[PDB]
């Protein structure tokens, strides 16, 4: 087993507000310790099916939205109780402590949203 | 214009070893300053077409490989002059200073590889 690689992905972690574990691709324990965590997933099966209720983390975060066609995915991010619209590709800042969640309004195969956590606590 | 969002993506930055600019989705200047940078892209048009010669960065890095079907993308990462194989989903550590690059061997629509730079210098 090659210590430079992790193939045991995603790592499903319990996360506040979620109805099933969130899929993690980077965790804080990896490779002797990372300064970020990263969760997310492909959106084609999540149209109209939010992964979570509004929830918080004690670290700043970023949402990253990508899709193979320009504008191929659209999400709504609730932040501080108000909706923001993202059209792929896009990034959005989510301040530490802020109540947030996203909803997929449209996606194609290969649309991805990731939550990038700028620290090691959830 | 909503300061919490960046829609002007990707941000094509000149990067050593590349033949065209690398597509950045997170840059160090964003949102008043980030501690990471992130570049990458969809792999279906990159099968057999490496983006770069071996090159280095002065910060630790991670490669993240995802695809809509489990095992739907396979890449080879050269690290320290030796090839490592990644089958999606996977992550690989790339130590600061280490000569590295990747080659897409197989991908489907929606396969993505990202380089996640654990610092603010290239």
């Amino acid at each position: 087993a090659d210590p430079e690689i992790v193939e045991g992905l995603p790592i499903p972690l319990a996360v506040a507000g979620h109805h099933q574990p969130a899929p993690f691709y980077l965790t804080a324990d990896m490779f002797g310790g990372l300064p970020v965590q990263l969760a997310g997933g492909e959106l084609s099966t999540l149209v109209g099916k939010p992964v979570a209720a509004p929830h918080t983390h004690p670290v700043d975060e970023l949402y990253l939205l990508v899709s193979p066609n320009k504008g191929g995915a659209r999400i709504e991010v609730q932040l501080d109780g108000r909706r923001h619209e993202l059209l792929s590709p896009a990034v959005m800042r989510i301040p530490a402590g802020s109540e947030h969640c996203f909803l997929t309004l449209e996606a194609e195969v290969g649309s991805y949203c990731f939550g990038i956590l700028l620290g090691d606590r959830l």
